[PDB]
């Protein structure tokens, strides 16, 4: 019955600070990749990562309060903002906030600020310990401040299913507001894990690329010289409006959420295999009421890994049949890194993007397609297209097996 | 228009590391606090706790499995696999696994791993860092672990919204099973951060009780000594089966769920106002077409904090009306201590156990009643009860002013 649509954007990313600064990046083709700046990575394998750069904000909350929050938090609600100001709902006279939430997740939180008080109190003791170290470090704490400063009260909850967050923190929304427990949701994630135990972290499971003396071209989905992914950092929020409450108001509308698909790999846990990712995809369809050849783009997981990135593949070719060959799929963590957490929040946005403007961003690095491992679809490789998109869909599949998938469509 | 109801239960808590052993211990009235034992609590300031004891998790997995996973996770698995067993699912023939989802959230998640991991690195760098870190502390891999040990192939995440957590993970599940996305979802949450940083770091924000010279009587609920909260760990899980799913096979049938409430304060980062709470309780009862004089019992939030314990009576008092002074009102963390985002996944299933039992827990510890306060209602002081519930709702008000609010019905 309640249809639900797109009325705001908000972005925090390696490849801009805005919505249209990265758009414009990534339609450019340009890495937002580069050598780890945030802190001495020379002990790890992997020292490149996508990361925020030049973001203030102090422009979006008060420096004094920012202080007190881990940066993850700090992308959140810099990009939750964007988004709320693009939707105009700052603007409605007699808004009714009581029927506005806030579903923002992370993957893994805020582990820099964890690491730092931890180092304090190896050094200093327990004492040490800031009064607001537990809040500027708690995942649903995006959403509570969010809420608080603008009054909504709405459900507010985070999700965690780290590269997949993003995903189920904005079709759970959808639902919540197709079941009518809300009218308008604030949805999308938010990652913040450039630090030793992050990247080190990710390092230690062989899981990052060591491609540390090119790291324009580190990120490369299904070229044959791939290595693993490069991390990065930020937050993707969209706002999600009731569609009779949008056009009431006189919203801009970018497009329409018709599908959200779930599935669980029961295999390996930082891994893909074929059929669980498949499942995702073909239940989002399903969920939409639309067959695979109407699908017109795929924003792909496409984390630039040897078995990941050809099991993808595969499994499109399950979910899709012949139509994977008709396609088109891209992969933006060519520019972006993996922003895990916030993946499925920055990917939502750029897919909304291309059927709003009818452009597809390229998969960068693409010098050898790796054919011979299976890789012979179209990645729209190494240039943006112009192109009607009527139907994008944006897949993600994240460590615990646990996959996502997105269905868009042009509202008209 | 599907109905959801509750097949299956599992605890592991401060109370018992079954369900029948804390169900005992709760209605015989003993606490499950204590001193802290898991580390050198002497610098901080709150020096008890509500610890897991004489639980071995190598009765659910191998010793080298359990080795790679922080102890919240254990406690996940644990629950999870007690409440599958109990259902019965993993004797069904034929079972459809790929109807099948896993919903389990954490408030903070691997905190004691990131500690360990964060020592190991300062003395002797990265290469420190075990391979299986970060799948350990991660928090959606409590759900990634369960659906792999049982084949799940259904919807698969994590929530994570403090000490509402738990009961977010069991509404939104129903909601999902009531979408049709799954006919069955194990759901709750899991809760490990008695370390350092943990406790100090709900110290360092003057949220825990001091009084460490008598430990049984720390957390006391409406009294008028009480002096803040007592941090507990564990987890609480349900399993959730569509109605005609469970019938259709010889189910047996705890309890219905009926009522799911969300809301936000948009107030206070970490303390409850009177409106926020009301909302989600009233949302909750208008969800299950019940009106509040029919709710026989309330298993509060009430985590004996001065402030906490008195605005909860004056949000049950606005959403109940007269009726808060007719209904029995219990706090359960007289006991257990405060589990955080586990806090809602056990507090179910000792609602459920009171509809099904017919049998109310005491808030003990409850020596003068704080009625200057405006605490005046019926907390079921010191004793247990036996009564007819027909309708319990339990009540979850956690930080980052986020409220949930849980109704069970008795089936028949
Ligand atoms: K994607
Ligand atoms: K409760």
């Amino acid at each position: 019955q309640r249809r639900v649509v797109i009325t705001g954007l908000g972005q925090v990313s390696p490849v801009g600070n805005t919505v249209a600064e990265a758009w414009d990046t990534l339609l450019a083709g340009k890495s937002g990749i580069g050598a780890i700046t945030r802190f001495d990575a020379s002990d790890i394998n992997s020292r490149v990562a996508g990361e925020v750069r030049g973001f203030d904000i102090g422009q979006y909350i008060s420096a004094k309060e920012a202080r007190r929050m881990d940066v993850f938090i700090h992308y959140g609600i810099a990009a939750a903002l964007q988004a709320i100001a693009d939707s105009g709902l700052d603007d409605v006279e007699n808004l009714d906030k009581d029927r506005i939430g806030v579903n923002i997740g992370s993957g893994i939180g805020g582990l820099p600020s964890i690491e730092v008080t931890g180092k304090a109190v190896i050094e200093g003791g327990a004492r040490k310990i800031n009064p607001f170290f537990i809040p500027g470090s708690l995942i649903n704490l995006i959403s509570g401040h969010v809420t608080i400063l603008k009054g909504y009260r709405g459900p507010s909850y985070g999700m965690v299913s780290a590269c997949t967050t993003g995903a189920h923190a904005i079709g759970n929304s959808a639902r919540l507001i197709k079941y009518g427990d809300a009218d308008i949701m604030v949805a999308g994630g938010a990652e913040g894990a450039i630090s030793t135990l992050g990247v080190g972290g990710f390092a230690a499971m062989k899981a990052l690329s060591t491609r540390n003396d090119d790291p324009a071209t580190a990120s490369r989905p299904w070229d044959k010289g791939r290595d693993g992914f490069v991390i990065g950092e930020g937050a993707g929020i969209l706002v999600l409006e009731e569609l009779e409450h949008a056009k009431k108001r006189g919203a801009k509308i970018y497009a329409e959420i018709v599908g959200f698909g779930m599935s669980s790999d029961a295999y390996h846990i930082t891994a893909p295999n074929e059929e669980g990712p498949a499942l995702a995809v073909t239940r989002a369809l399903k969920d939409a009421g639309i067959n695979p050849e109407d699908v017109d783009y795929v924003n792909a997981h496409g984390t630039s890994t040897p078995l990941g990135d050809a099991n993808e593949t595969k499994a499109l070719k399950r979910a899709f049949g012949e139509h994977a060959y008709k396609t088109v799929v891209s992969s933006t963590k060519s520019m972006t890194g993996h922003l895990l957490g916030a993946a499925g929040g920055v990917e939502a946005v750029y897919s909304i993007l291309a059927i709003h403007d009818g452009k597809i961003p390229p998969t960068i690095n693409i010098f050898e397609q790796d054919v011979e491992a299976g890789c012979d679809l179209d990645y729209c490789a190494n240039e943006a297209r112009d192109a009607e998109i009527d139907v994008a869909i944006s897949n993600s599949f994240g460590f615990g097996g646990t996959n996502g998938t997105l269905v868009f469509k042009r509202f008209k």
